[PDB]
């Protein structure tokens, strides 16, 4: 049995093994969102300043390409746990890969060590991020109503890592010792691994040690042919372009652009088709299409506060926090800590707003429209500030006020799109619907990987006013069809 092997208690009233993976996902997401927050500055900083010296636009662009691939790679890694390794194996493999990628940035490998890092982390992330989340659900038996808060606590380490690590890592940016910071994250990740190795056998029991739908003899051949070849075609066209000096990041940034727009369509096409989706569950899939837009428009802006907003604040504002007499230097890595901090504070409190309303709750597109409008309004804010002040160095107060408006928008849109991801998924294409909602984050990130090239031609300020406006315009449009979508 799956639930007879594992302790049903031991961690704030939940199964002991939720204590094991909290400590694992904490030390992973800590070193991820830490690395993720130096990395931008390790790229477009000058060589004398220990950086690498990459074009400001290639560096902003890597950031969104790197991001999107973290989330696309959850799709084959959900698969490899499903057909070859099982959830446990994939997570262990994923973790060991990640630590390799962090160690790479610690070594002085300049442009090679950067991408080998991206390679090793992206790989392990898809084997770990989605399959660690699988194992936590499988710890609760079929009719166990604890599973709900058990995921709230799990994702609480997610925000705890992502809160604490920009804080700590801020010093290695000031003393411009990038290598040393990537080593801290690197260790921090190993802590998680050691802890899993030491205590995974006894708290997780036998869960996910075997794959669910393993591959038959002929499937091992078919798939190992197909997958084998694409790996070859890819390798070659990289090899070919490196040694003919054709290769830049426009190859990668355009590929992913393509995937990020291709992959949502396939999923809705293979979904809306098939006679396995009744007339009830269909049309509802046509009703998530609009929501998928509003989730794409939203995460566009949100995930840009990791490569666009924070550069703008470092270069265009006084970087001096200034609240009711409390002034201090606002460290630039500290921008990536607002977004989790307000989640950790106000995830429980936007939970009461919807519970005290019961049925007069906002609809579902209503949330999705609220949270896209705000993110939209948030880019209109910072654009207008820059437009008012012009050349004069304004307060970093304003740059923070954008981040906040955005994270308040997410409070309506993050808890709803994943409540609704695998809520009304077709009672056959459930995972296929998990993969949809997640792509709201991956497509935004592949669109951003190319969207940022409009900064030079439109100017840093006007950029901000164009994006905020497509968000609000296109949101209001969909809001007129907001009763038809609600019929579901
Ligand atoms: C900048 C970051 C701190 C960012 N706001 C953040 O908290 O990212 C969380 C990492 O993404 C995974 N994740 C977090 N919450 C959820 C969630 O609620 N559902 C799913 N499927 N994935 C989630």
């Amino acid at each position: 049995q799956t639930i007879q092997s594992i302790p049903q208690k031991g961690f704030f009233g939940h199964p002991r093994g939720l204590g094991v993976l909290f400590f694992v996902e904490f030390w992973e997401r800590f070193s991820y969102y830490g690395m993720r927050a130096m990395l931008i500055f390790y790229m477009y900083f000058a060589i004398h300043q220990n950086g690498l010296g990459i074009d400001k636009t290639t560096a902003m662009s890597i950031m969104s390409v790197y991001g999107a691939l973290i989330y696309m790679s959850s799709i084959p890694g959900a698969w490899i746990a499903d057909r070859i390794t099982g959830t446990r194996g994939a997570t262990l493999l994923g973790a060991v890969l990640i630590i390799i990628g962090h160690i790479c940035l610690s070594l002085p490998f300049a442009l090679f060590g950067l991408f080998s890092s991206m390679f090793f982390i992206i790989i392990g992330s898809g084997l770990m991020k989605p399959n660690i989340s699988n194992i936590v659900g499988r710890l609760y038996p079929e009719n166990d109503t604890r599973i709900d808060a058990g995921f709230v606590i799990f994702y609480m380490s997610v925000n705890l890592g992502a809160l604490i690590s920009p804080i700590i890592l801020q010093h290695f940016v000031d003393i411009r010792n990038f290598h040393g910071g990537f080593l801290l994250a690197a260790i921090g990740m190993a802590l998680g691994l050691v802890w899993y190795l030491l205590f995974n056998r006894k708290n997780l029991g036998s869960v996910g040690m075997k794959p669910t739908n393993p591959l038959s003899k002929e499937e091992k051949r078919k798939y190992g042919m197909i997958i084998g070849i694409i790996v070859a075609i890819v390798i070659v066209v990289l090899l070919v372009t490196y040694y003919t000096h054709t290769l830049s990041f426009d190859l990668i940034s355009n590929t992913v652009l393509v995937l990020g727009v291709a992959l949502p369509i396939i999923y809705f096409t293979t979904m809306l088709r098939s006679k396995d989706v009744t007339d009830g569950e269909r049309s509802r899939v046509k009703a998530f299409i609009p929501l998928f837009i509003l989730g794409m428009l939203f995460w566009s802006i949100q995930e840009q506060g990791s490569n666009v907003l924070n550069i703008y604040g470092l270069e265009r504002s006084d970087m001096q926090l200034n609240l009711f007499g409390w002034t201090t230097r606002f460290g630039e890595a500290l921008f990536q800590s607002i977004n989790p901090l307000f989640i950790l504070l106000f995830a429980p409190v936007i939970s009461m707003i919807w519970l005290k309303m019961g049925k007069k709750q906002p609809s579902l597109a209503i949330k999705f429209s609220i949270g896209t409008l705000l993110a939209g309004l948030s880019y209109i804010l910072i654009g207008l500030v820059g437009l008012g002040y012009g050349h004069t160095q304004f307060s970093v107060n304003w740059v923070i006020l954008s981040y906040v408006i955005c994270v308040i928008g997410e409070l309506c849109l993050s808890p709803t799109g994943n409540s609704a991801a695998v809520k009304l998924a077709p009672k056959a294409f459930n995972a296929q619907m998990m993969s949809v909602w997640l792509l709201t984050n991956a497509s935004a990130q592949a669109i951003n990987g190319t969207l940022v090239k409009l900064i030079k031609p439109l100017g840093q300020t006007n950029y901000f006013i164009f994006l905020g406006t497509v968000a609000i315009v296109i949101t209001l449009i969909i809001l007129v069809f907001s009763p038809k979508i609600t019929k579901a």
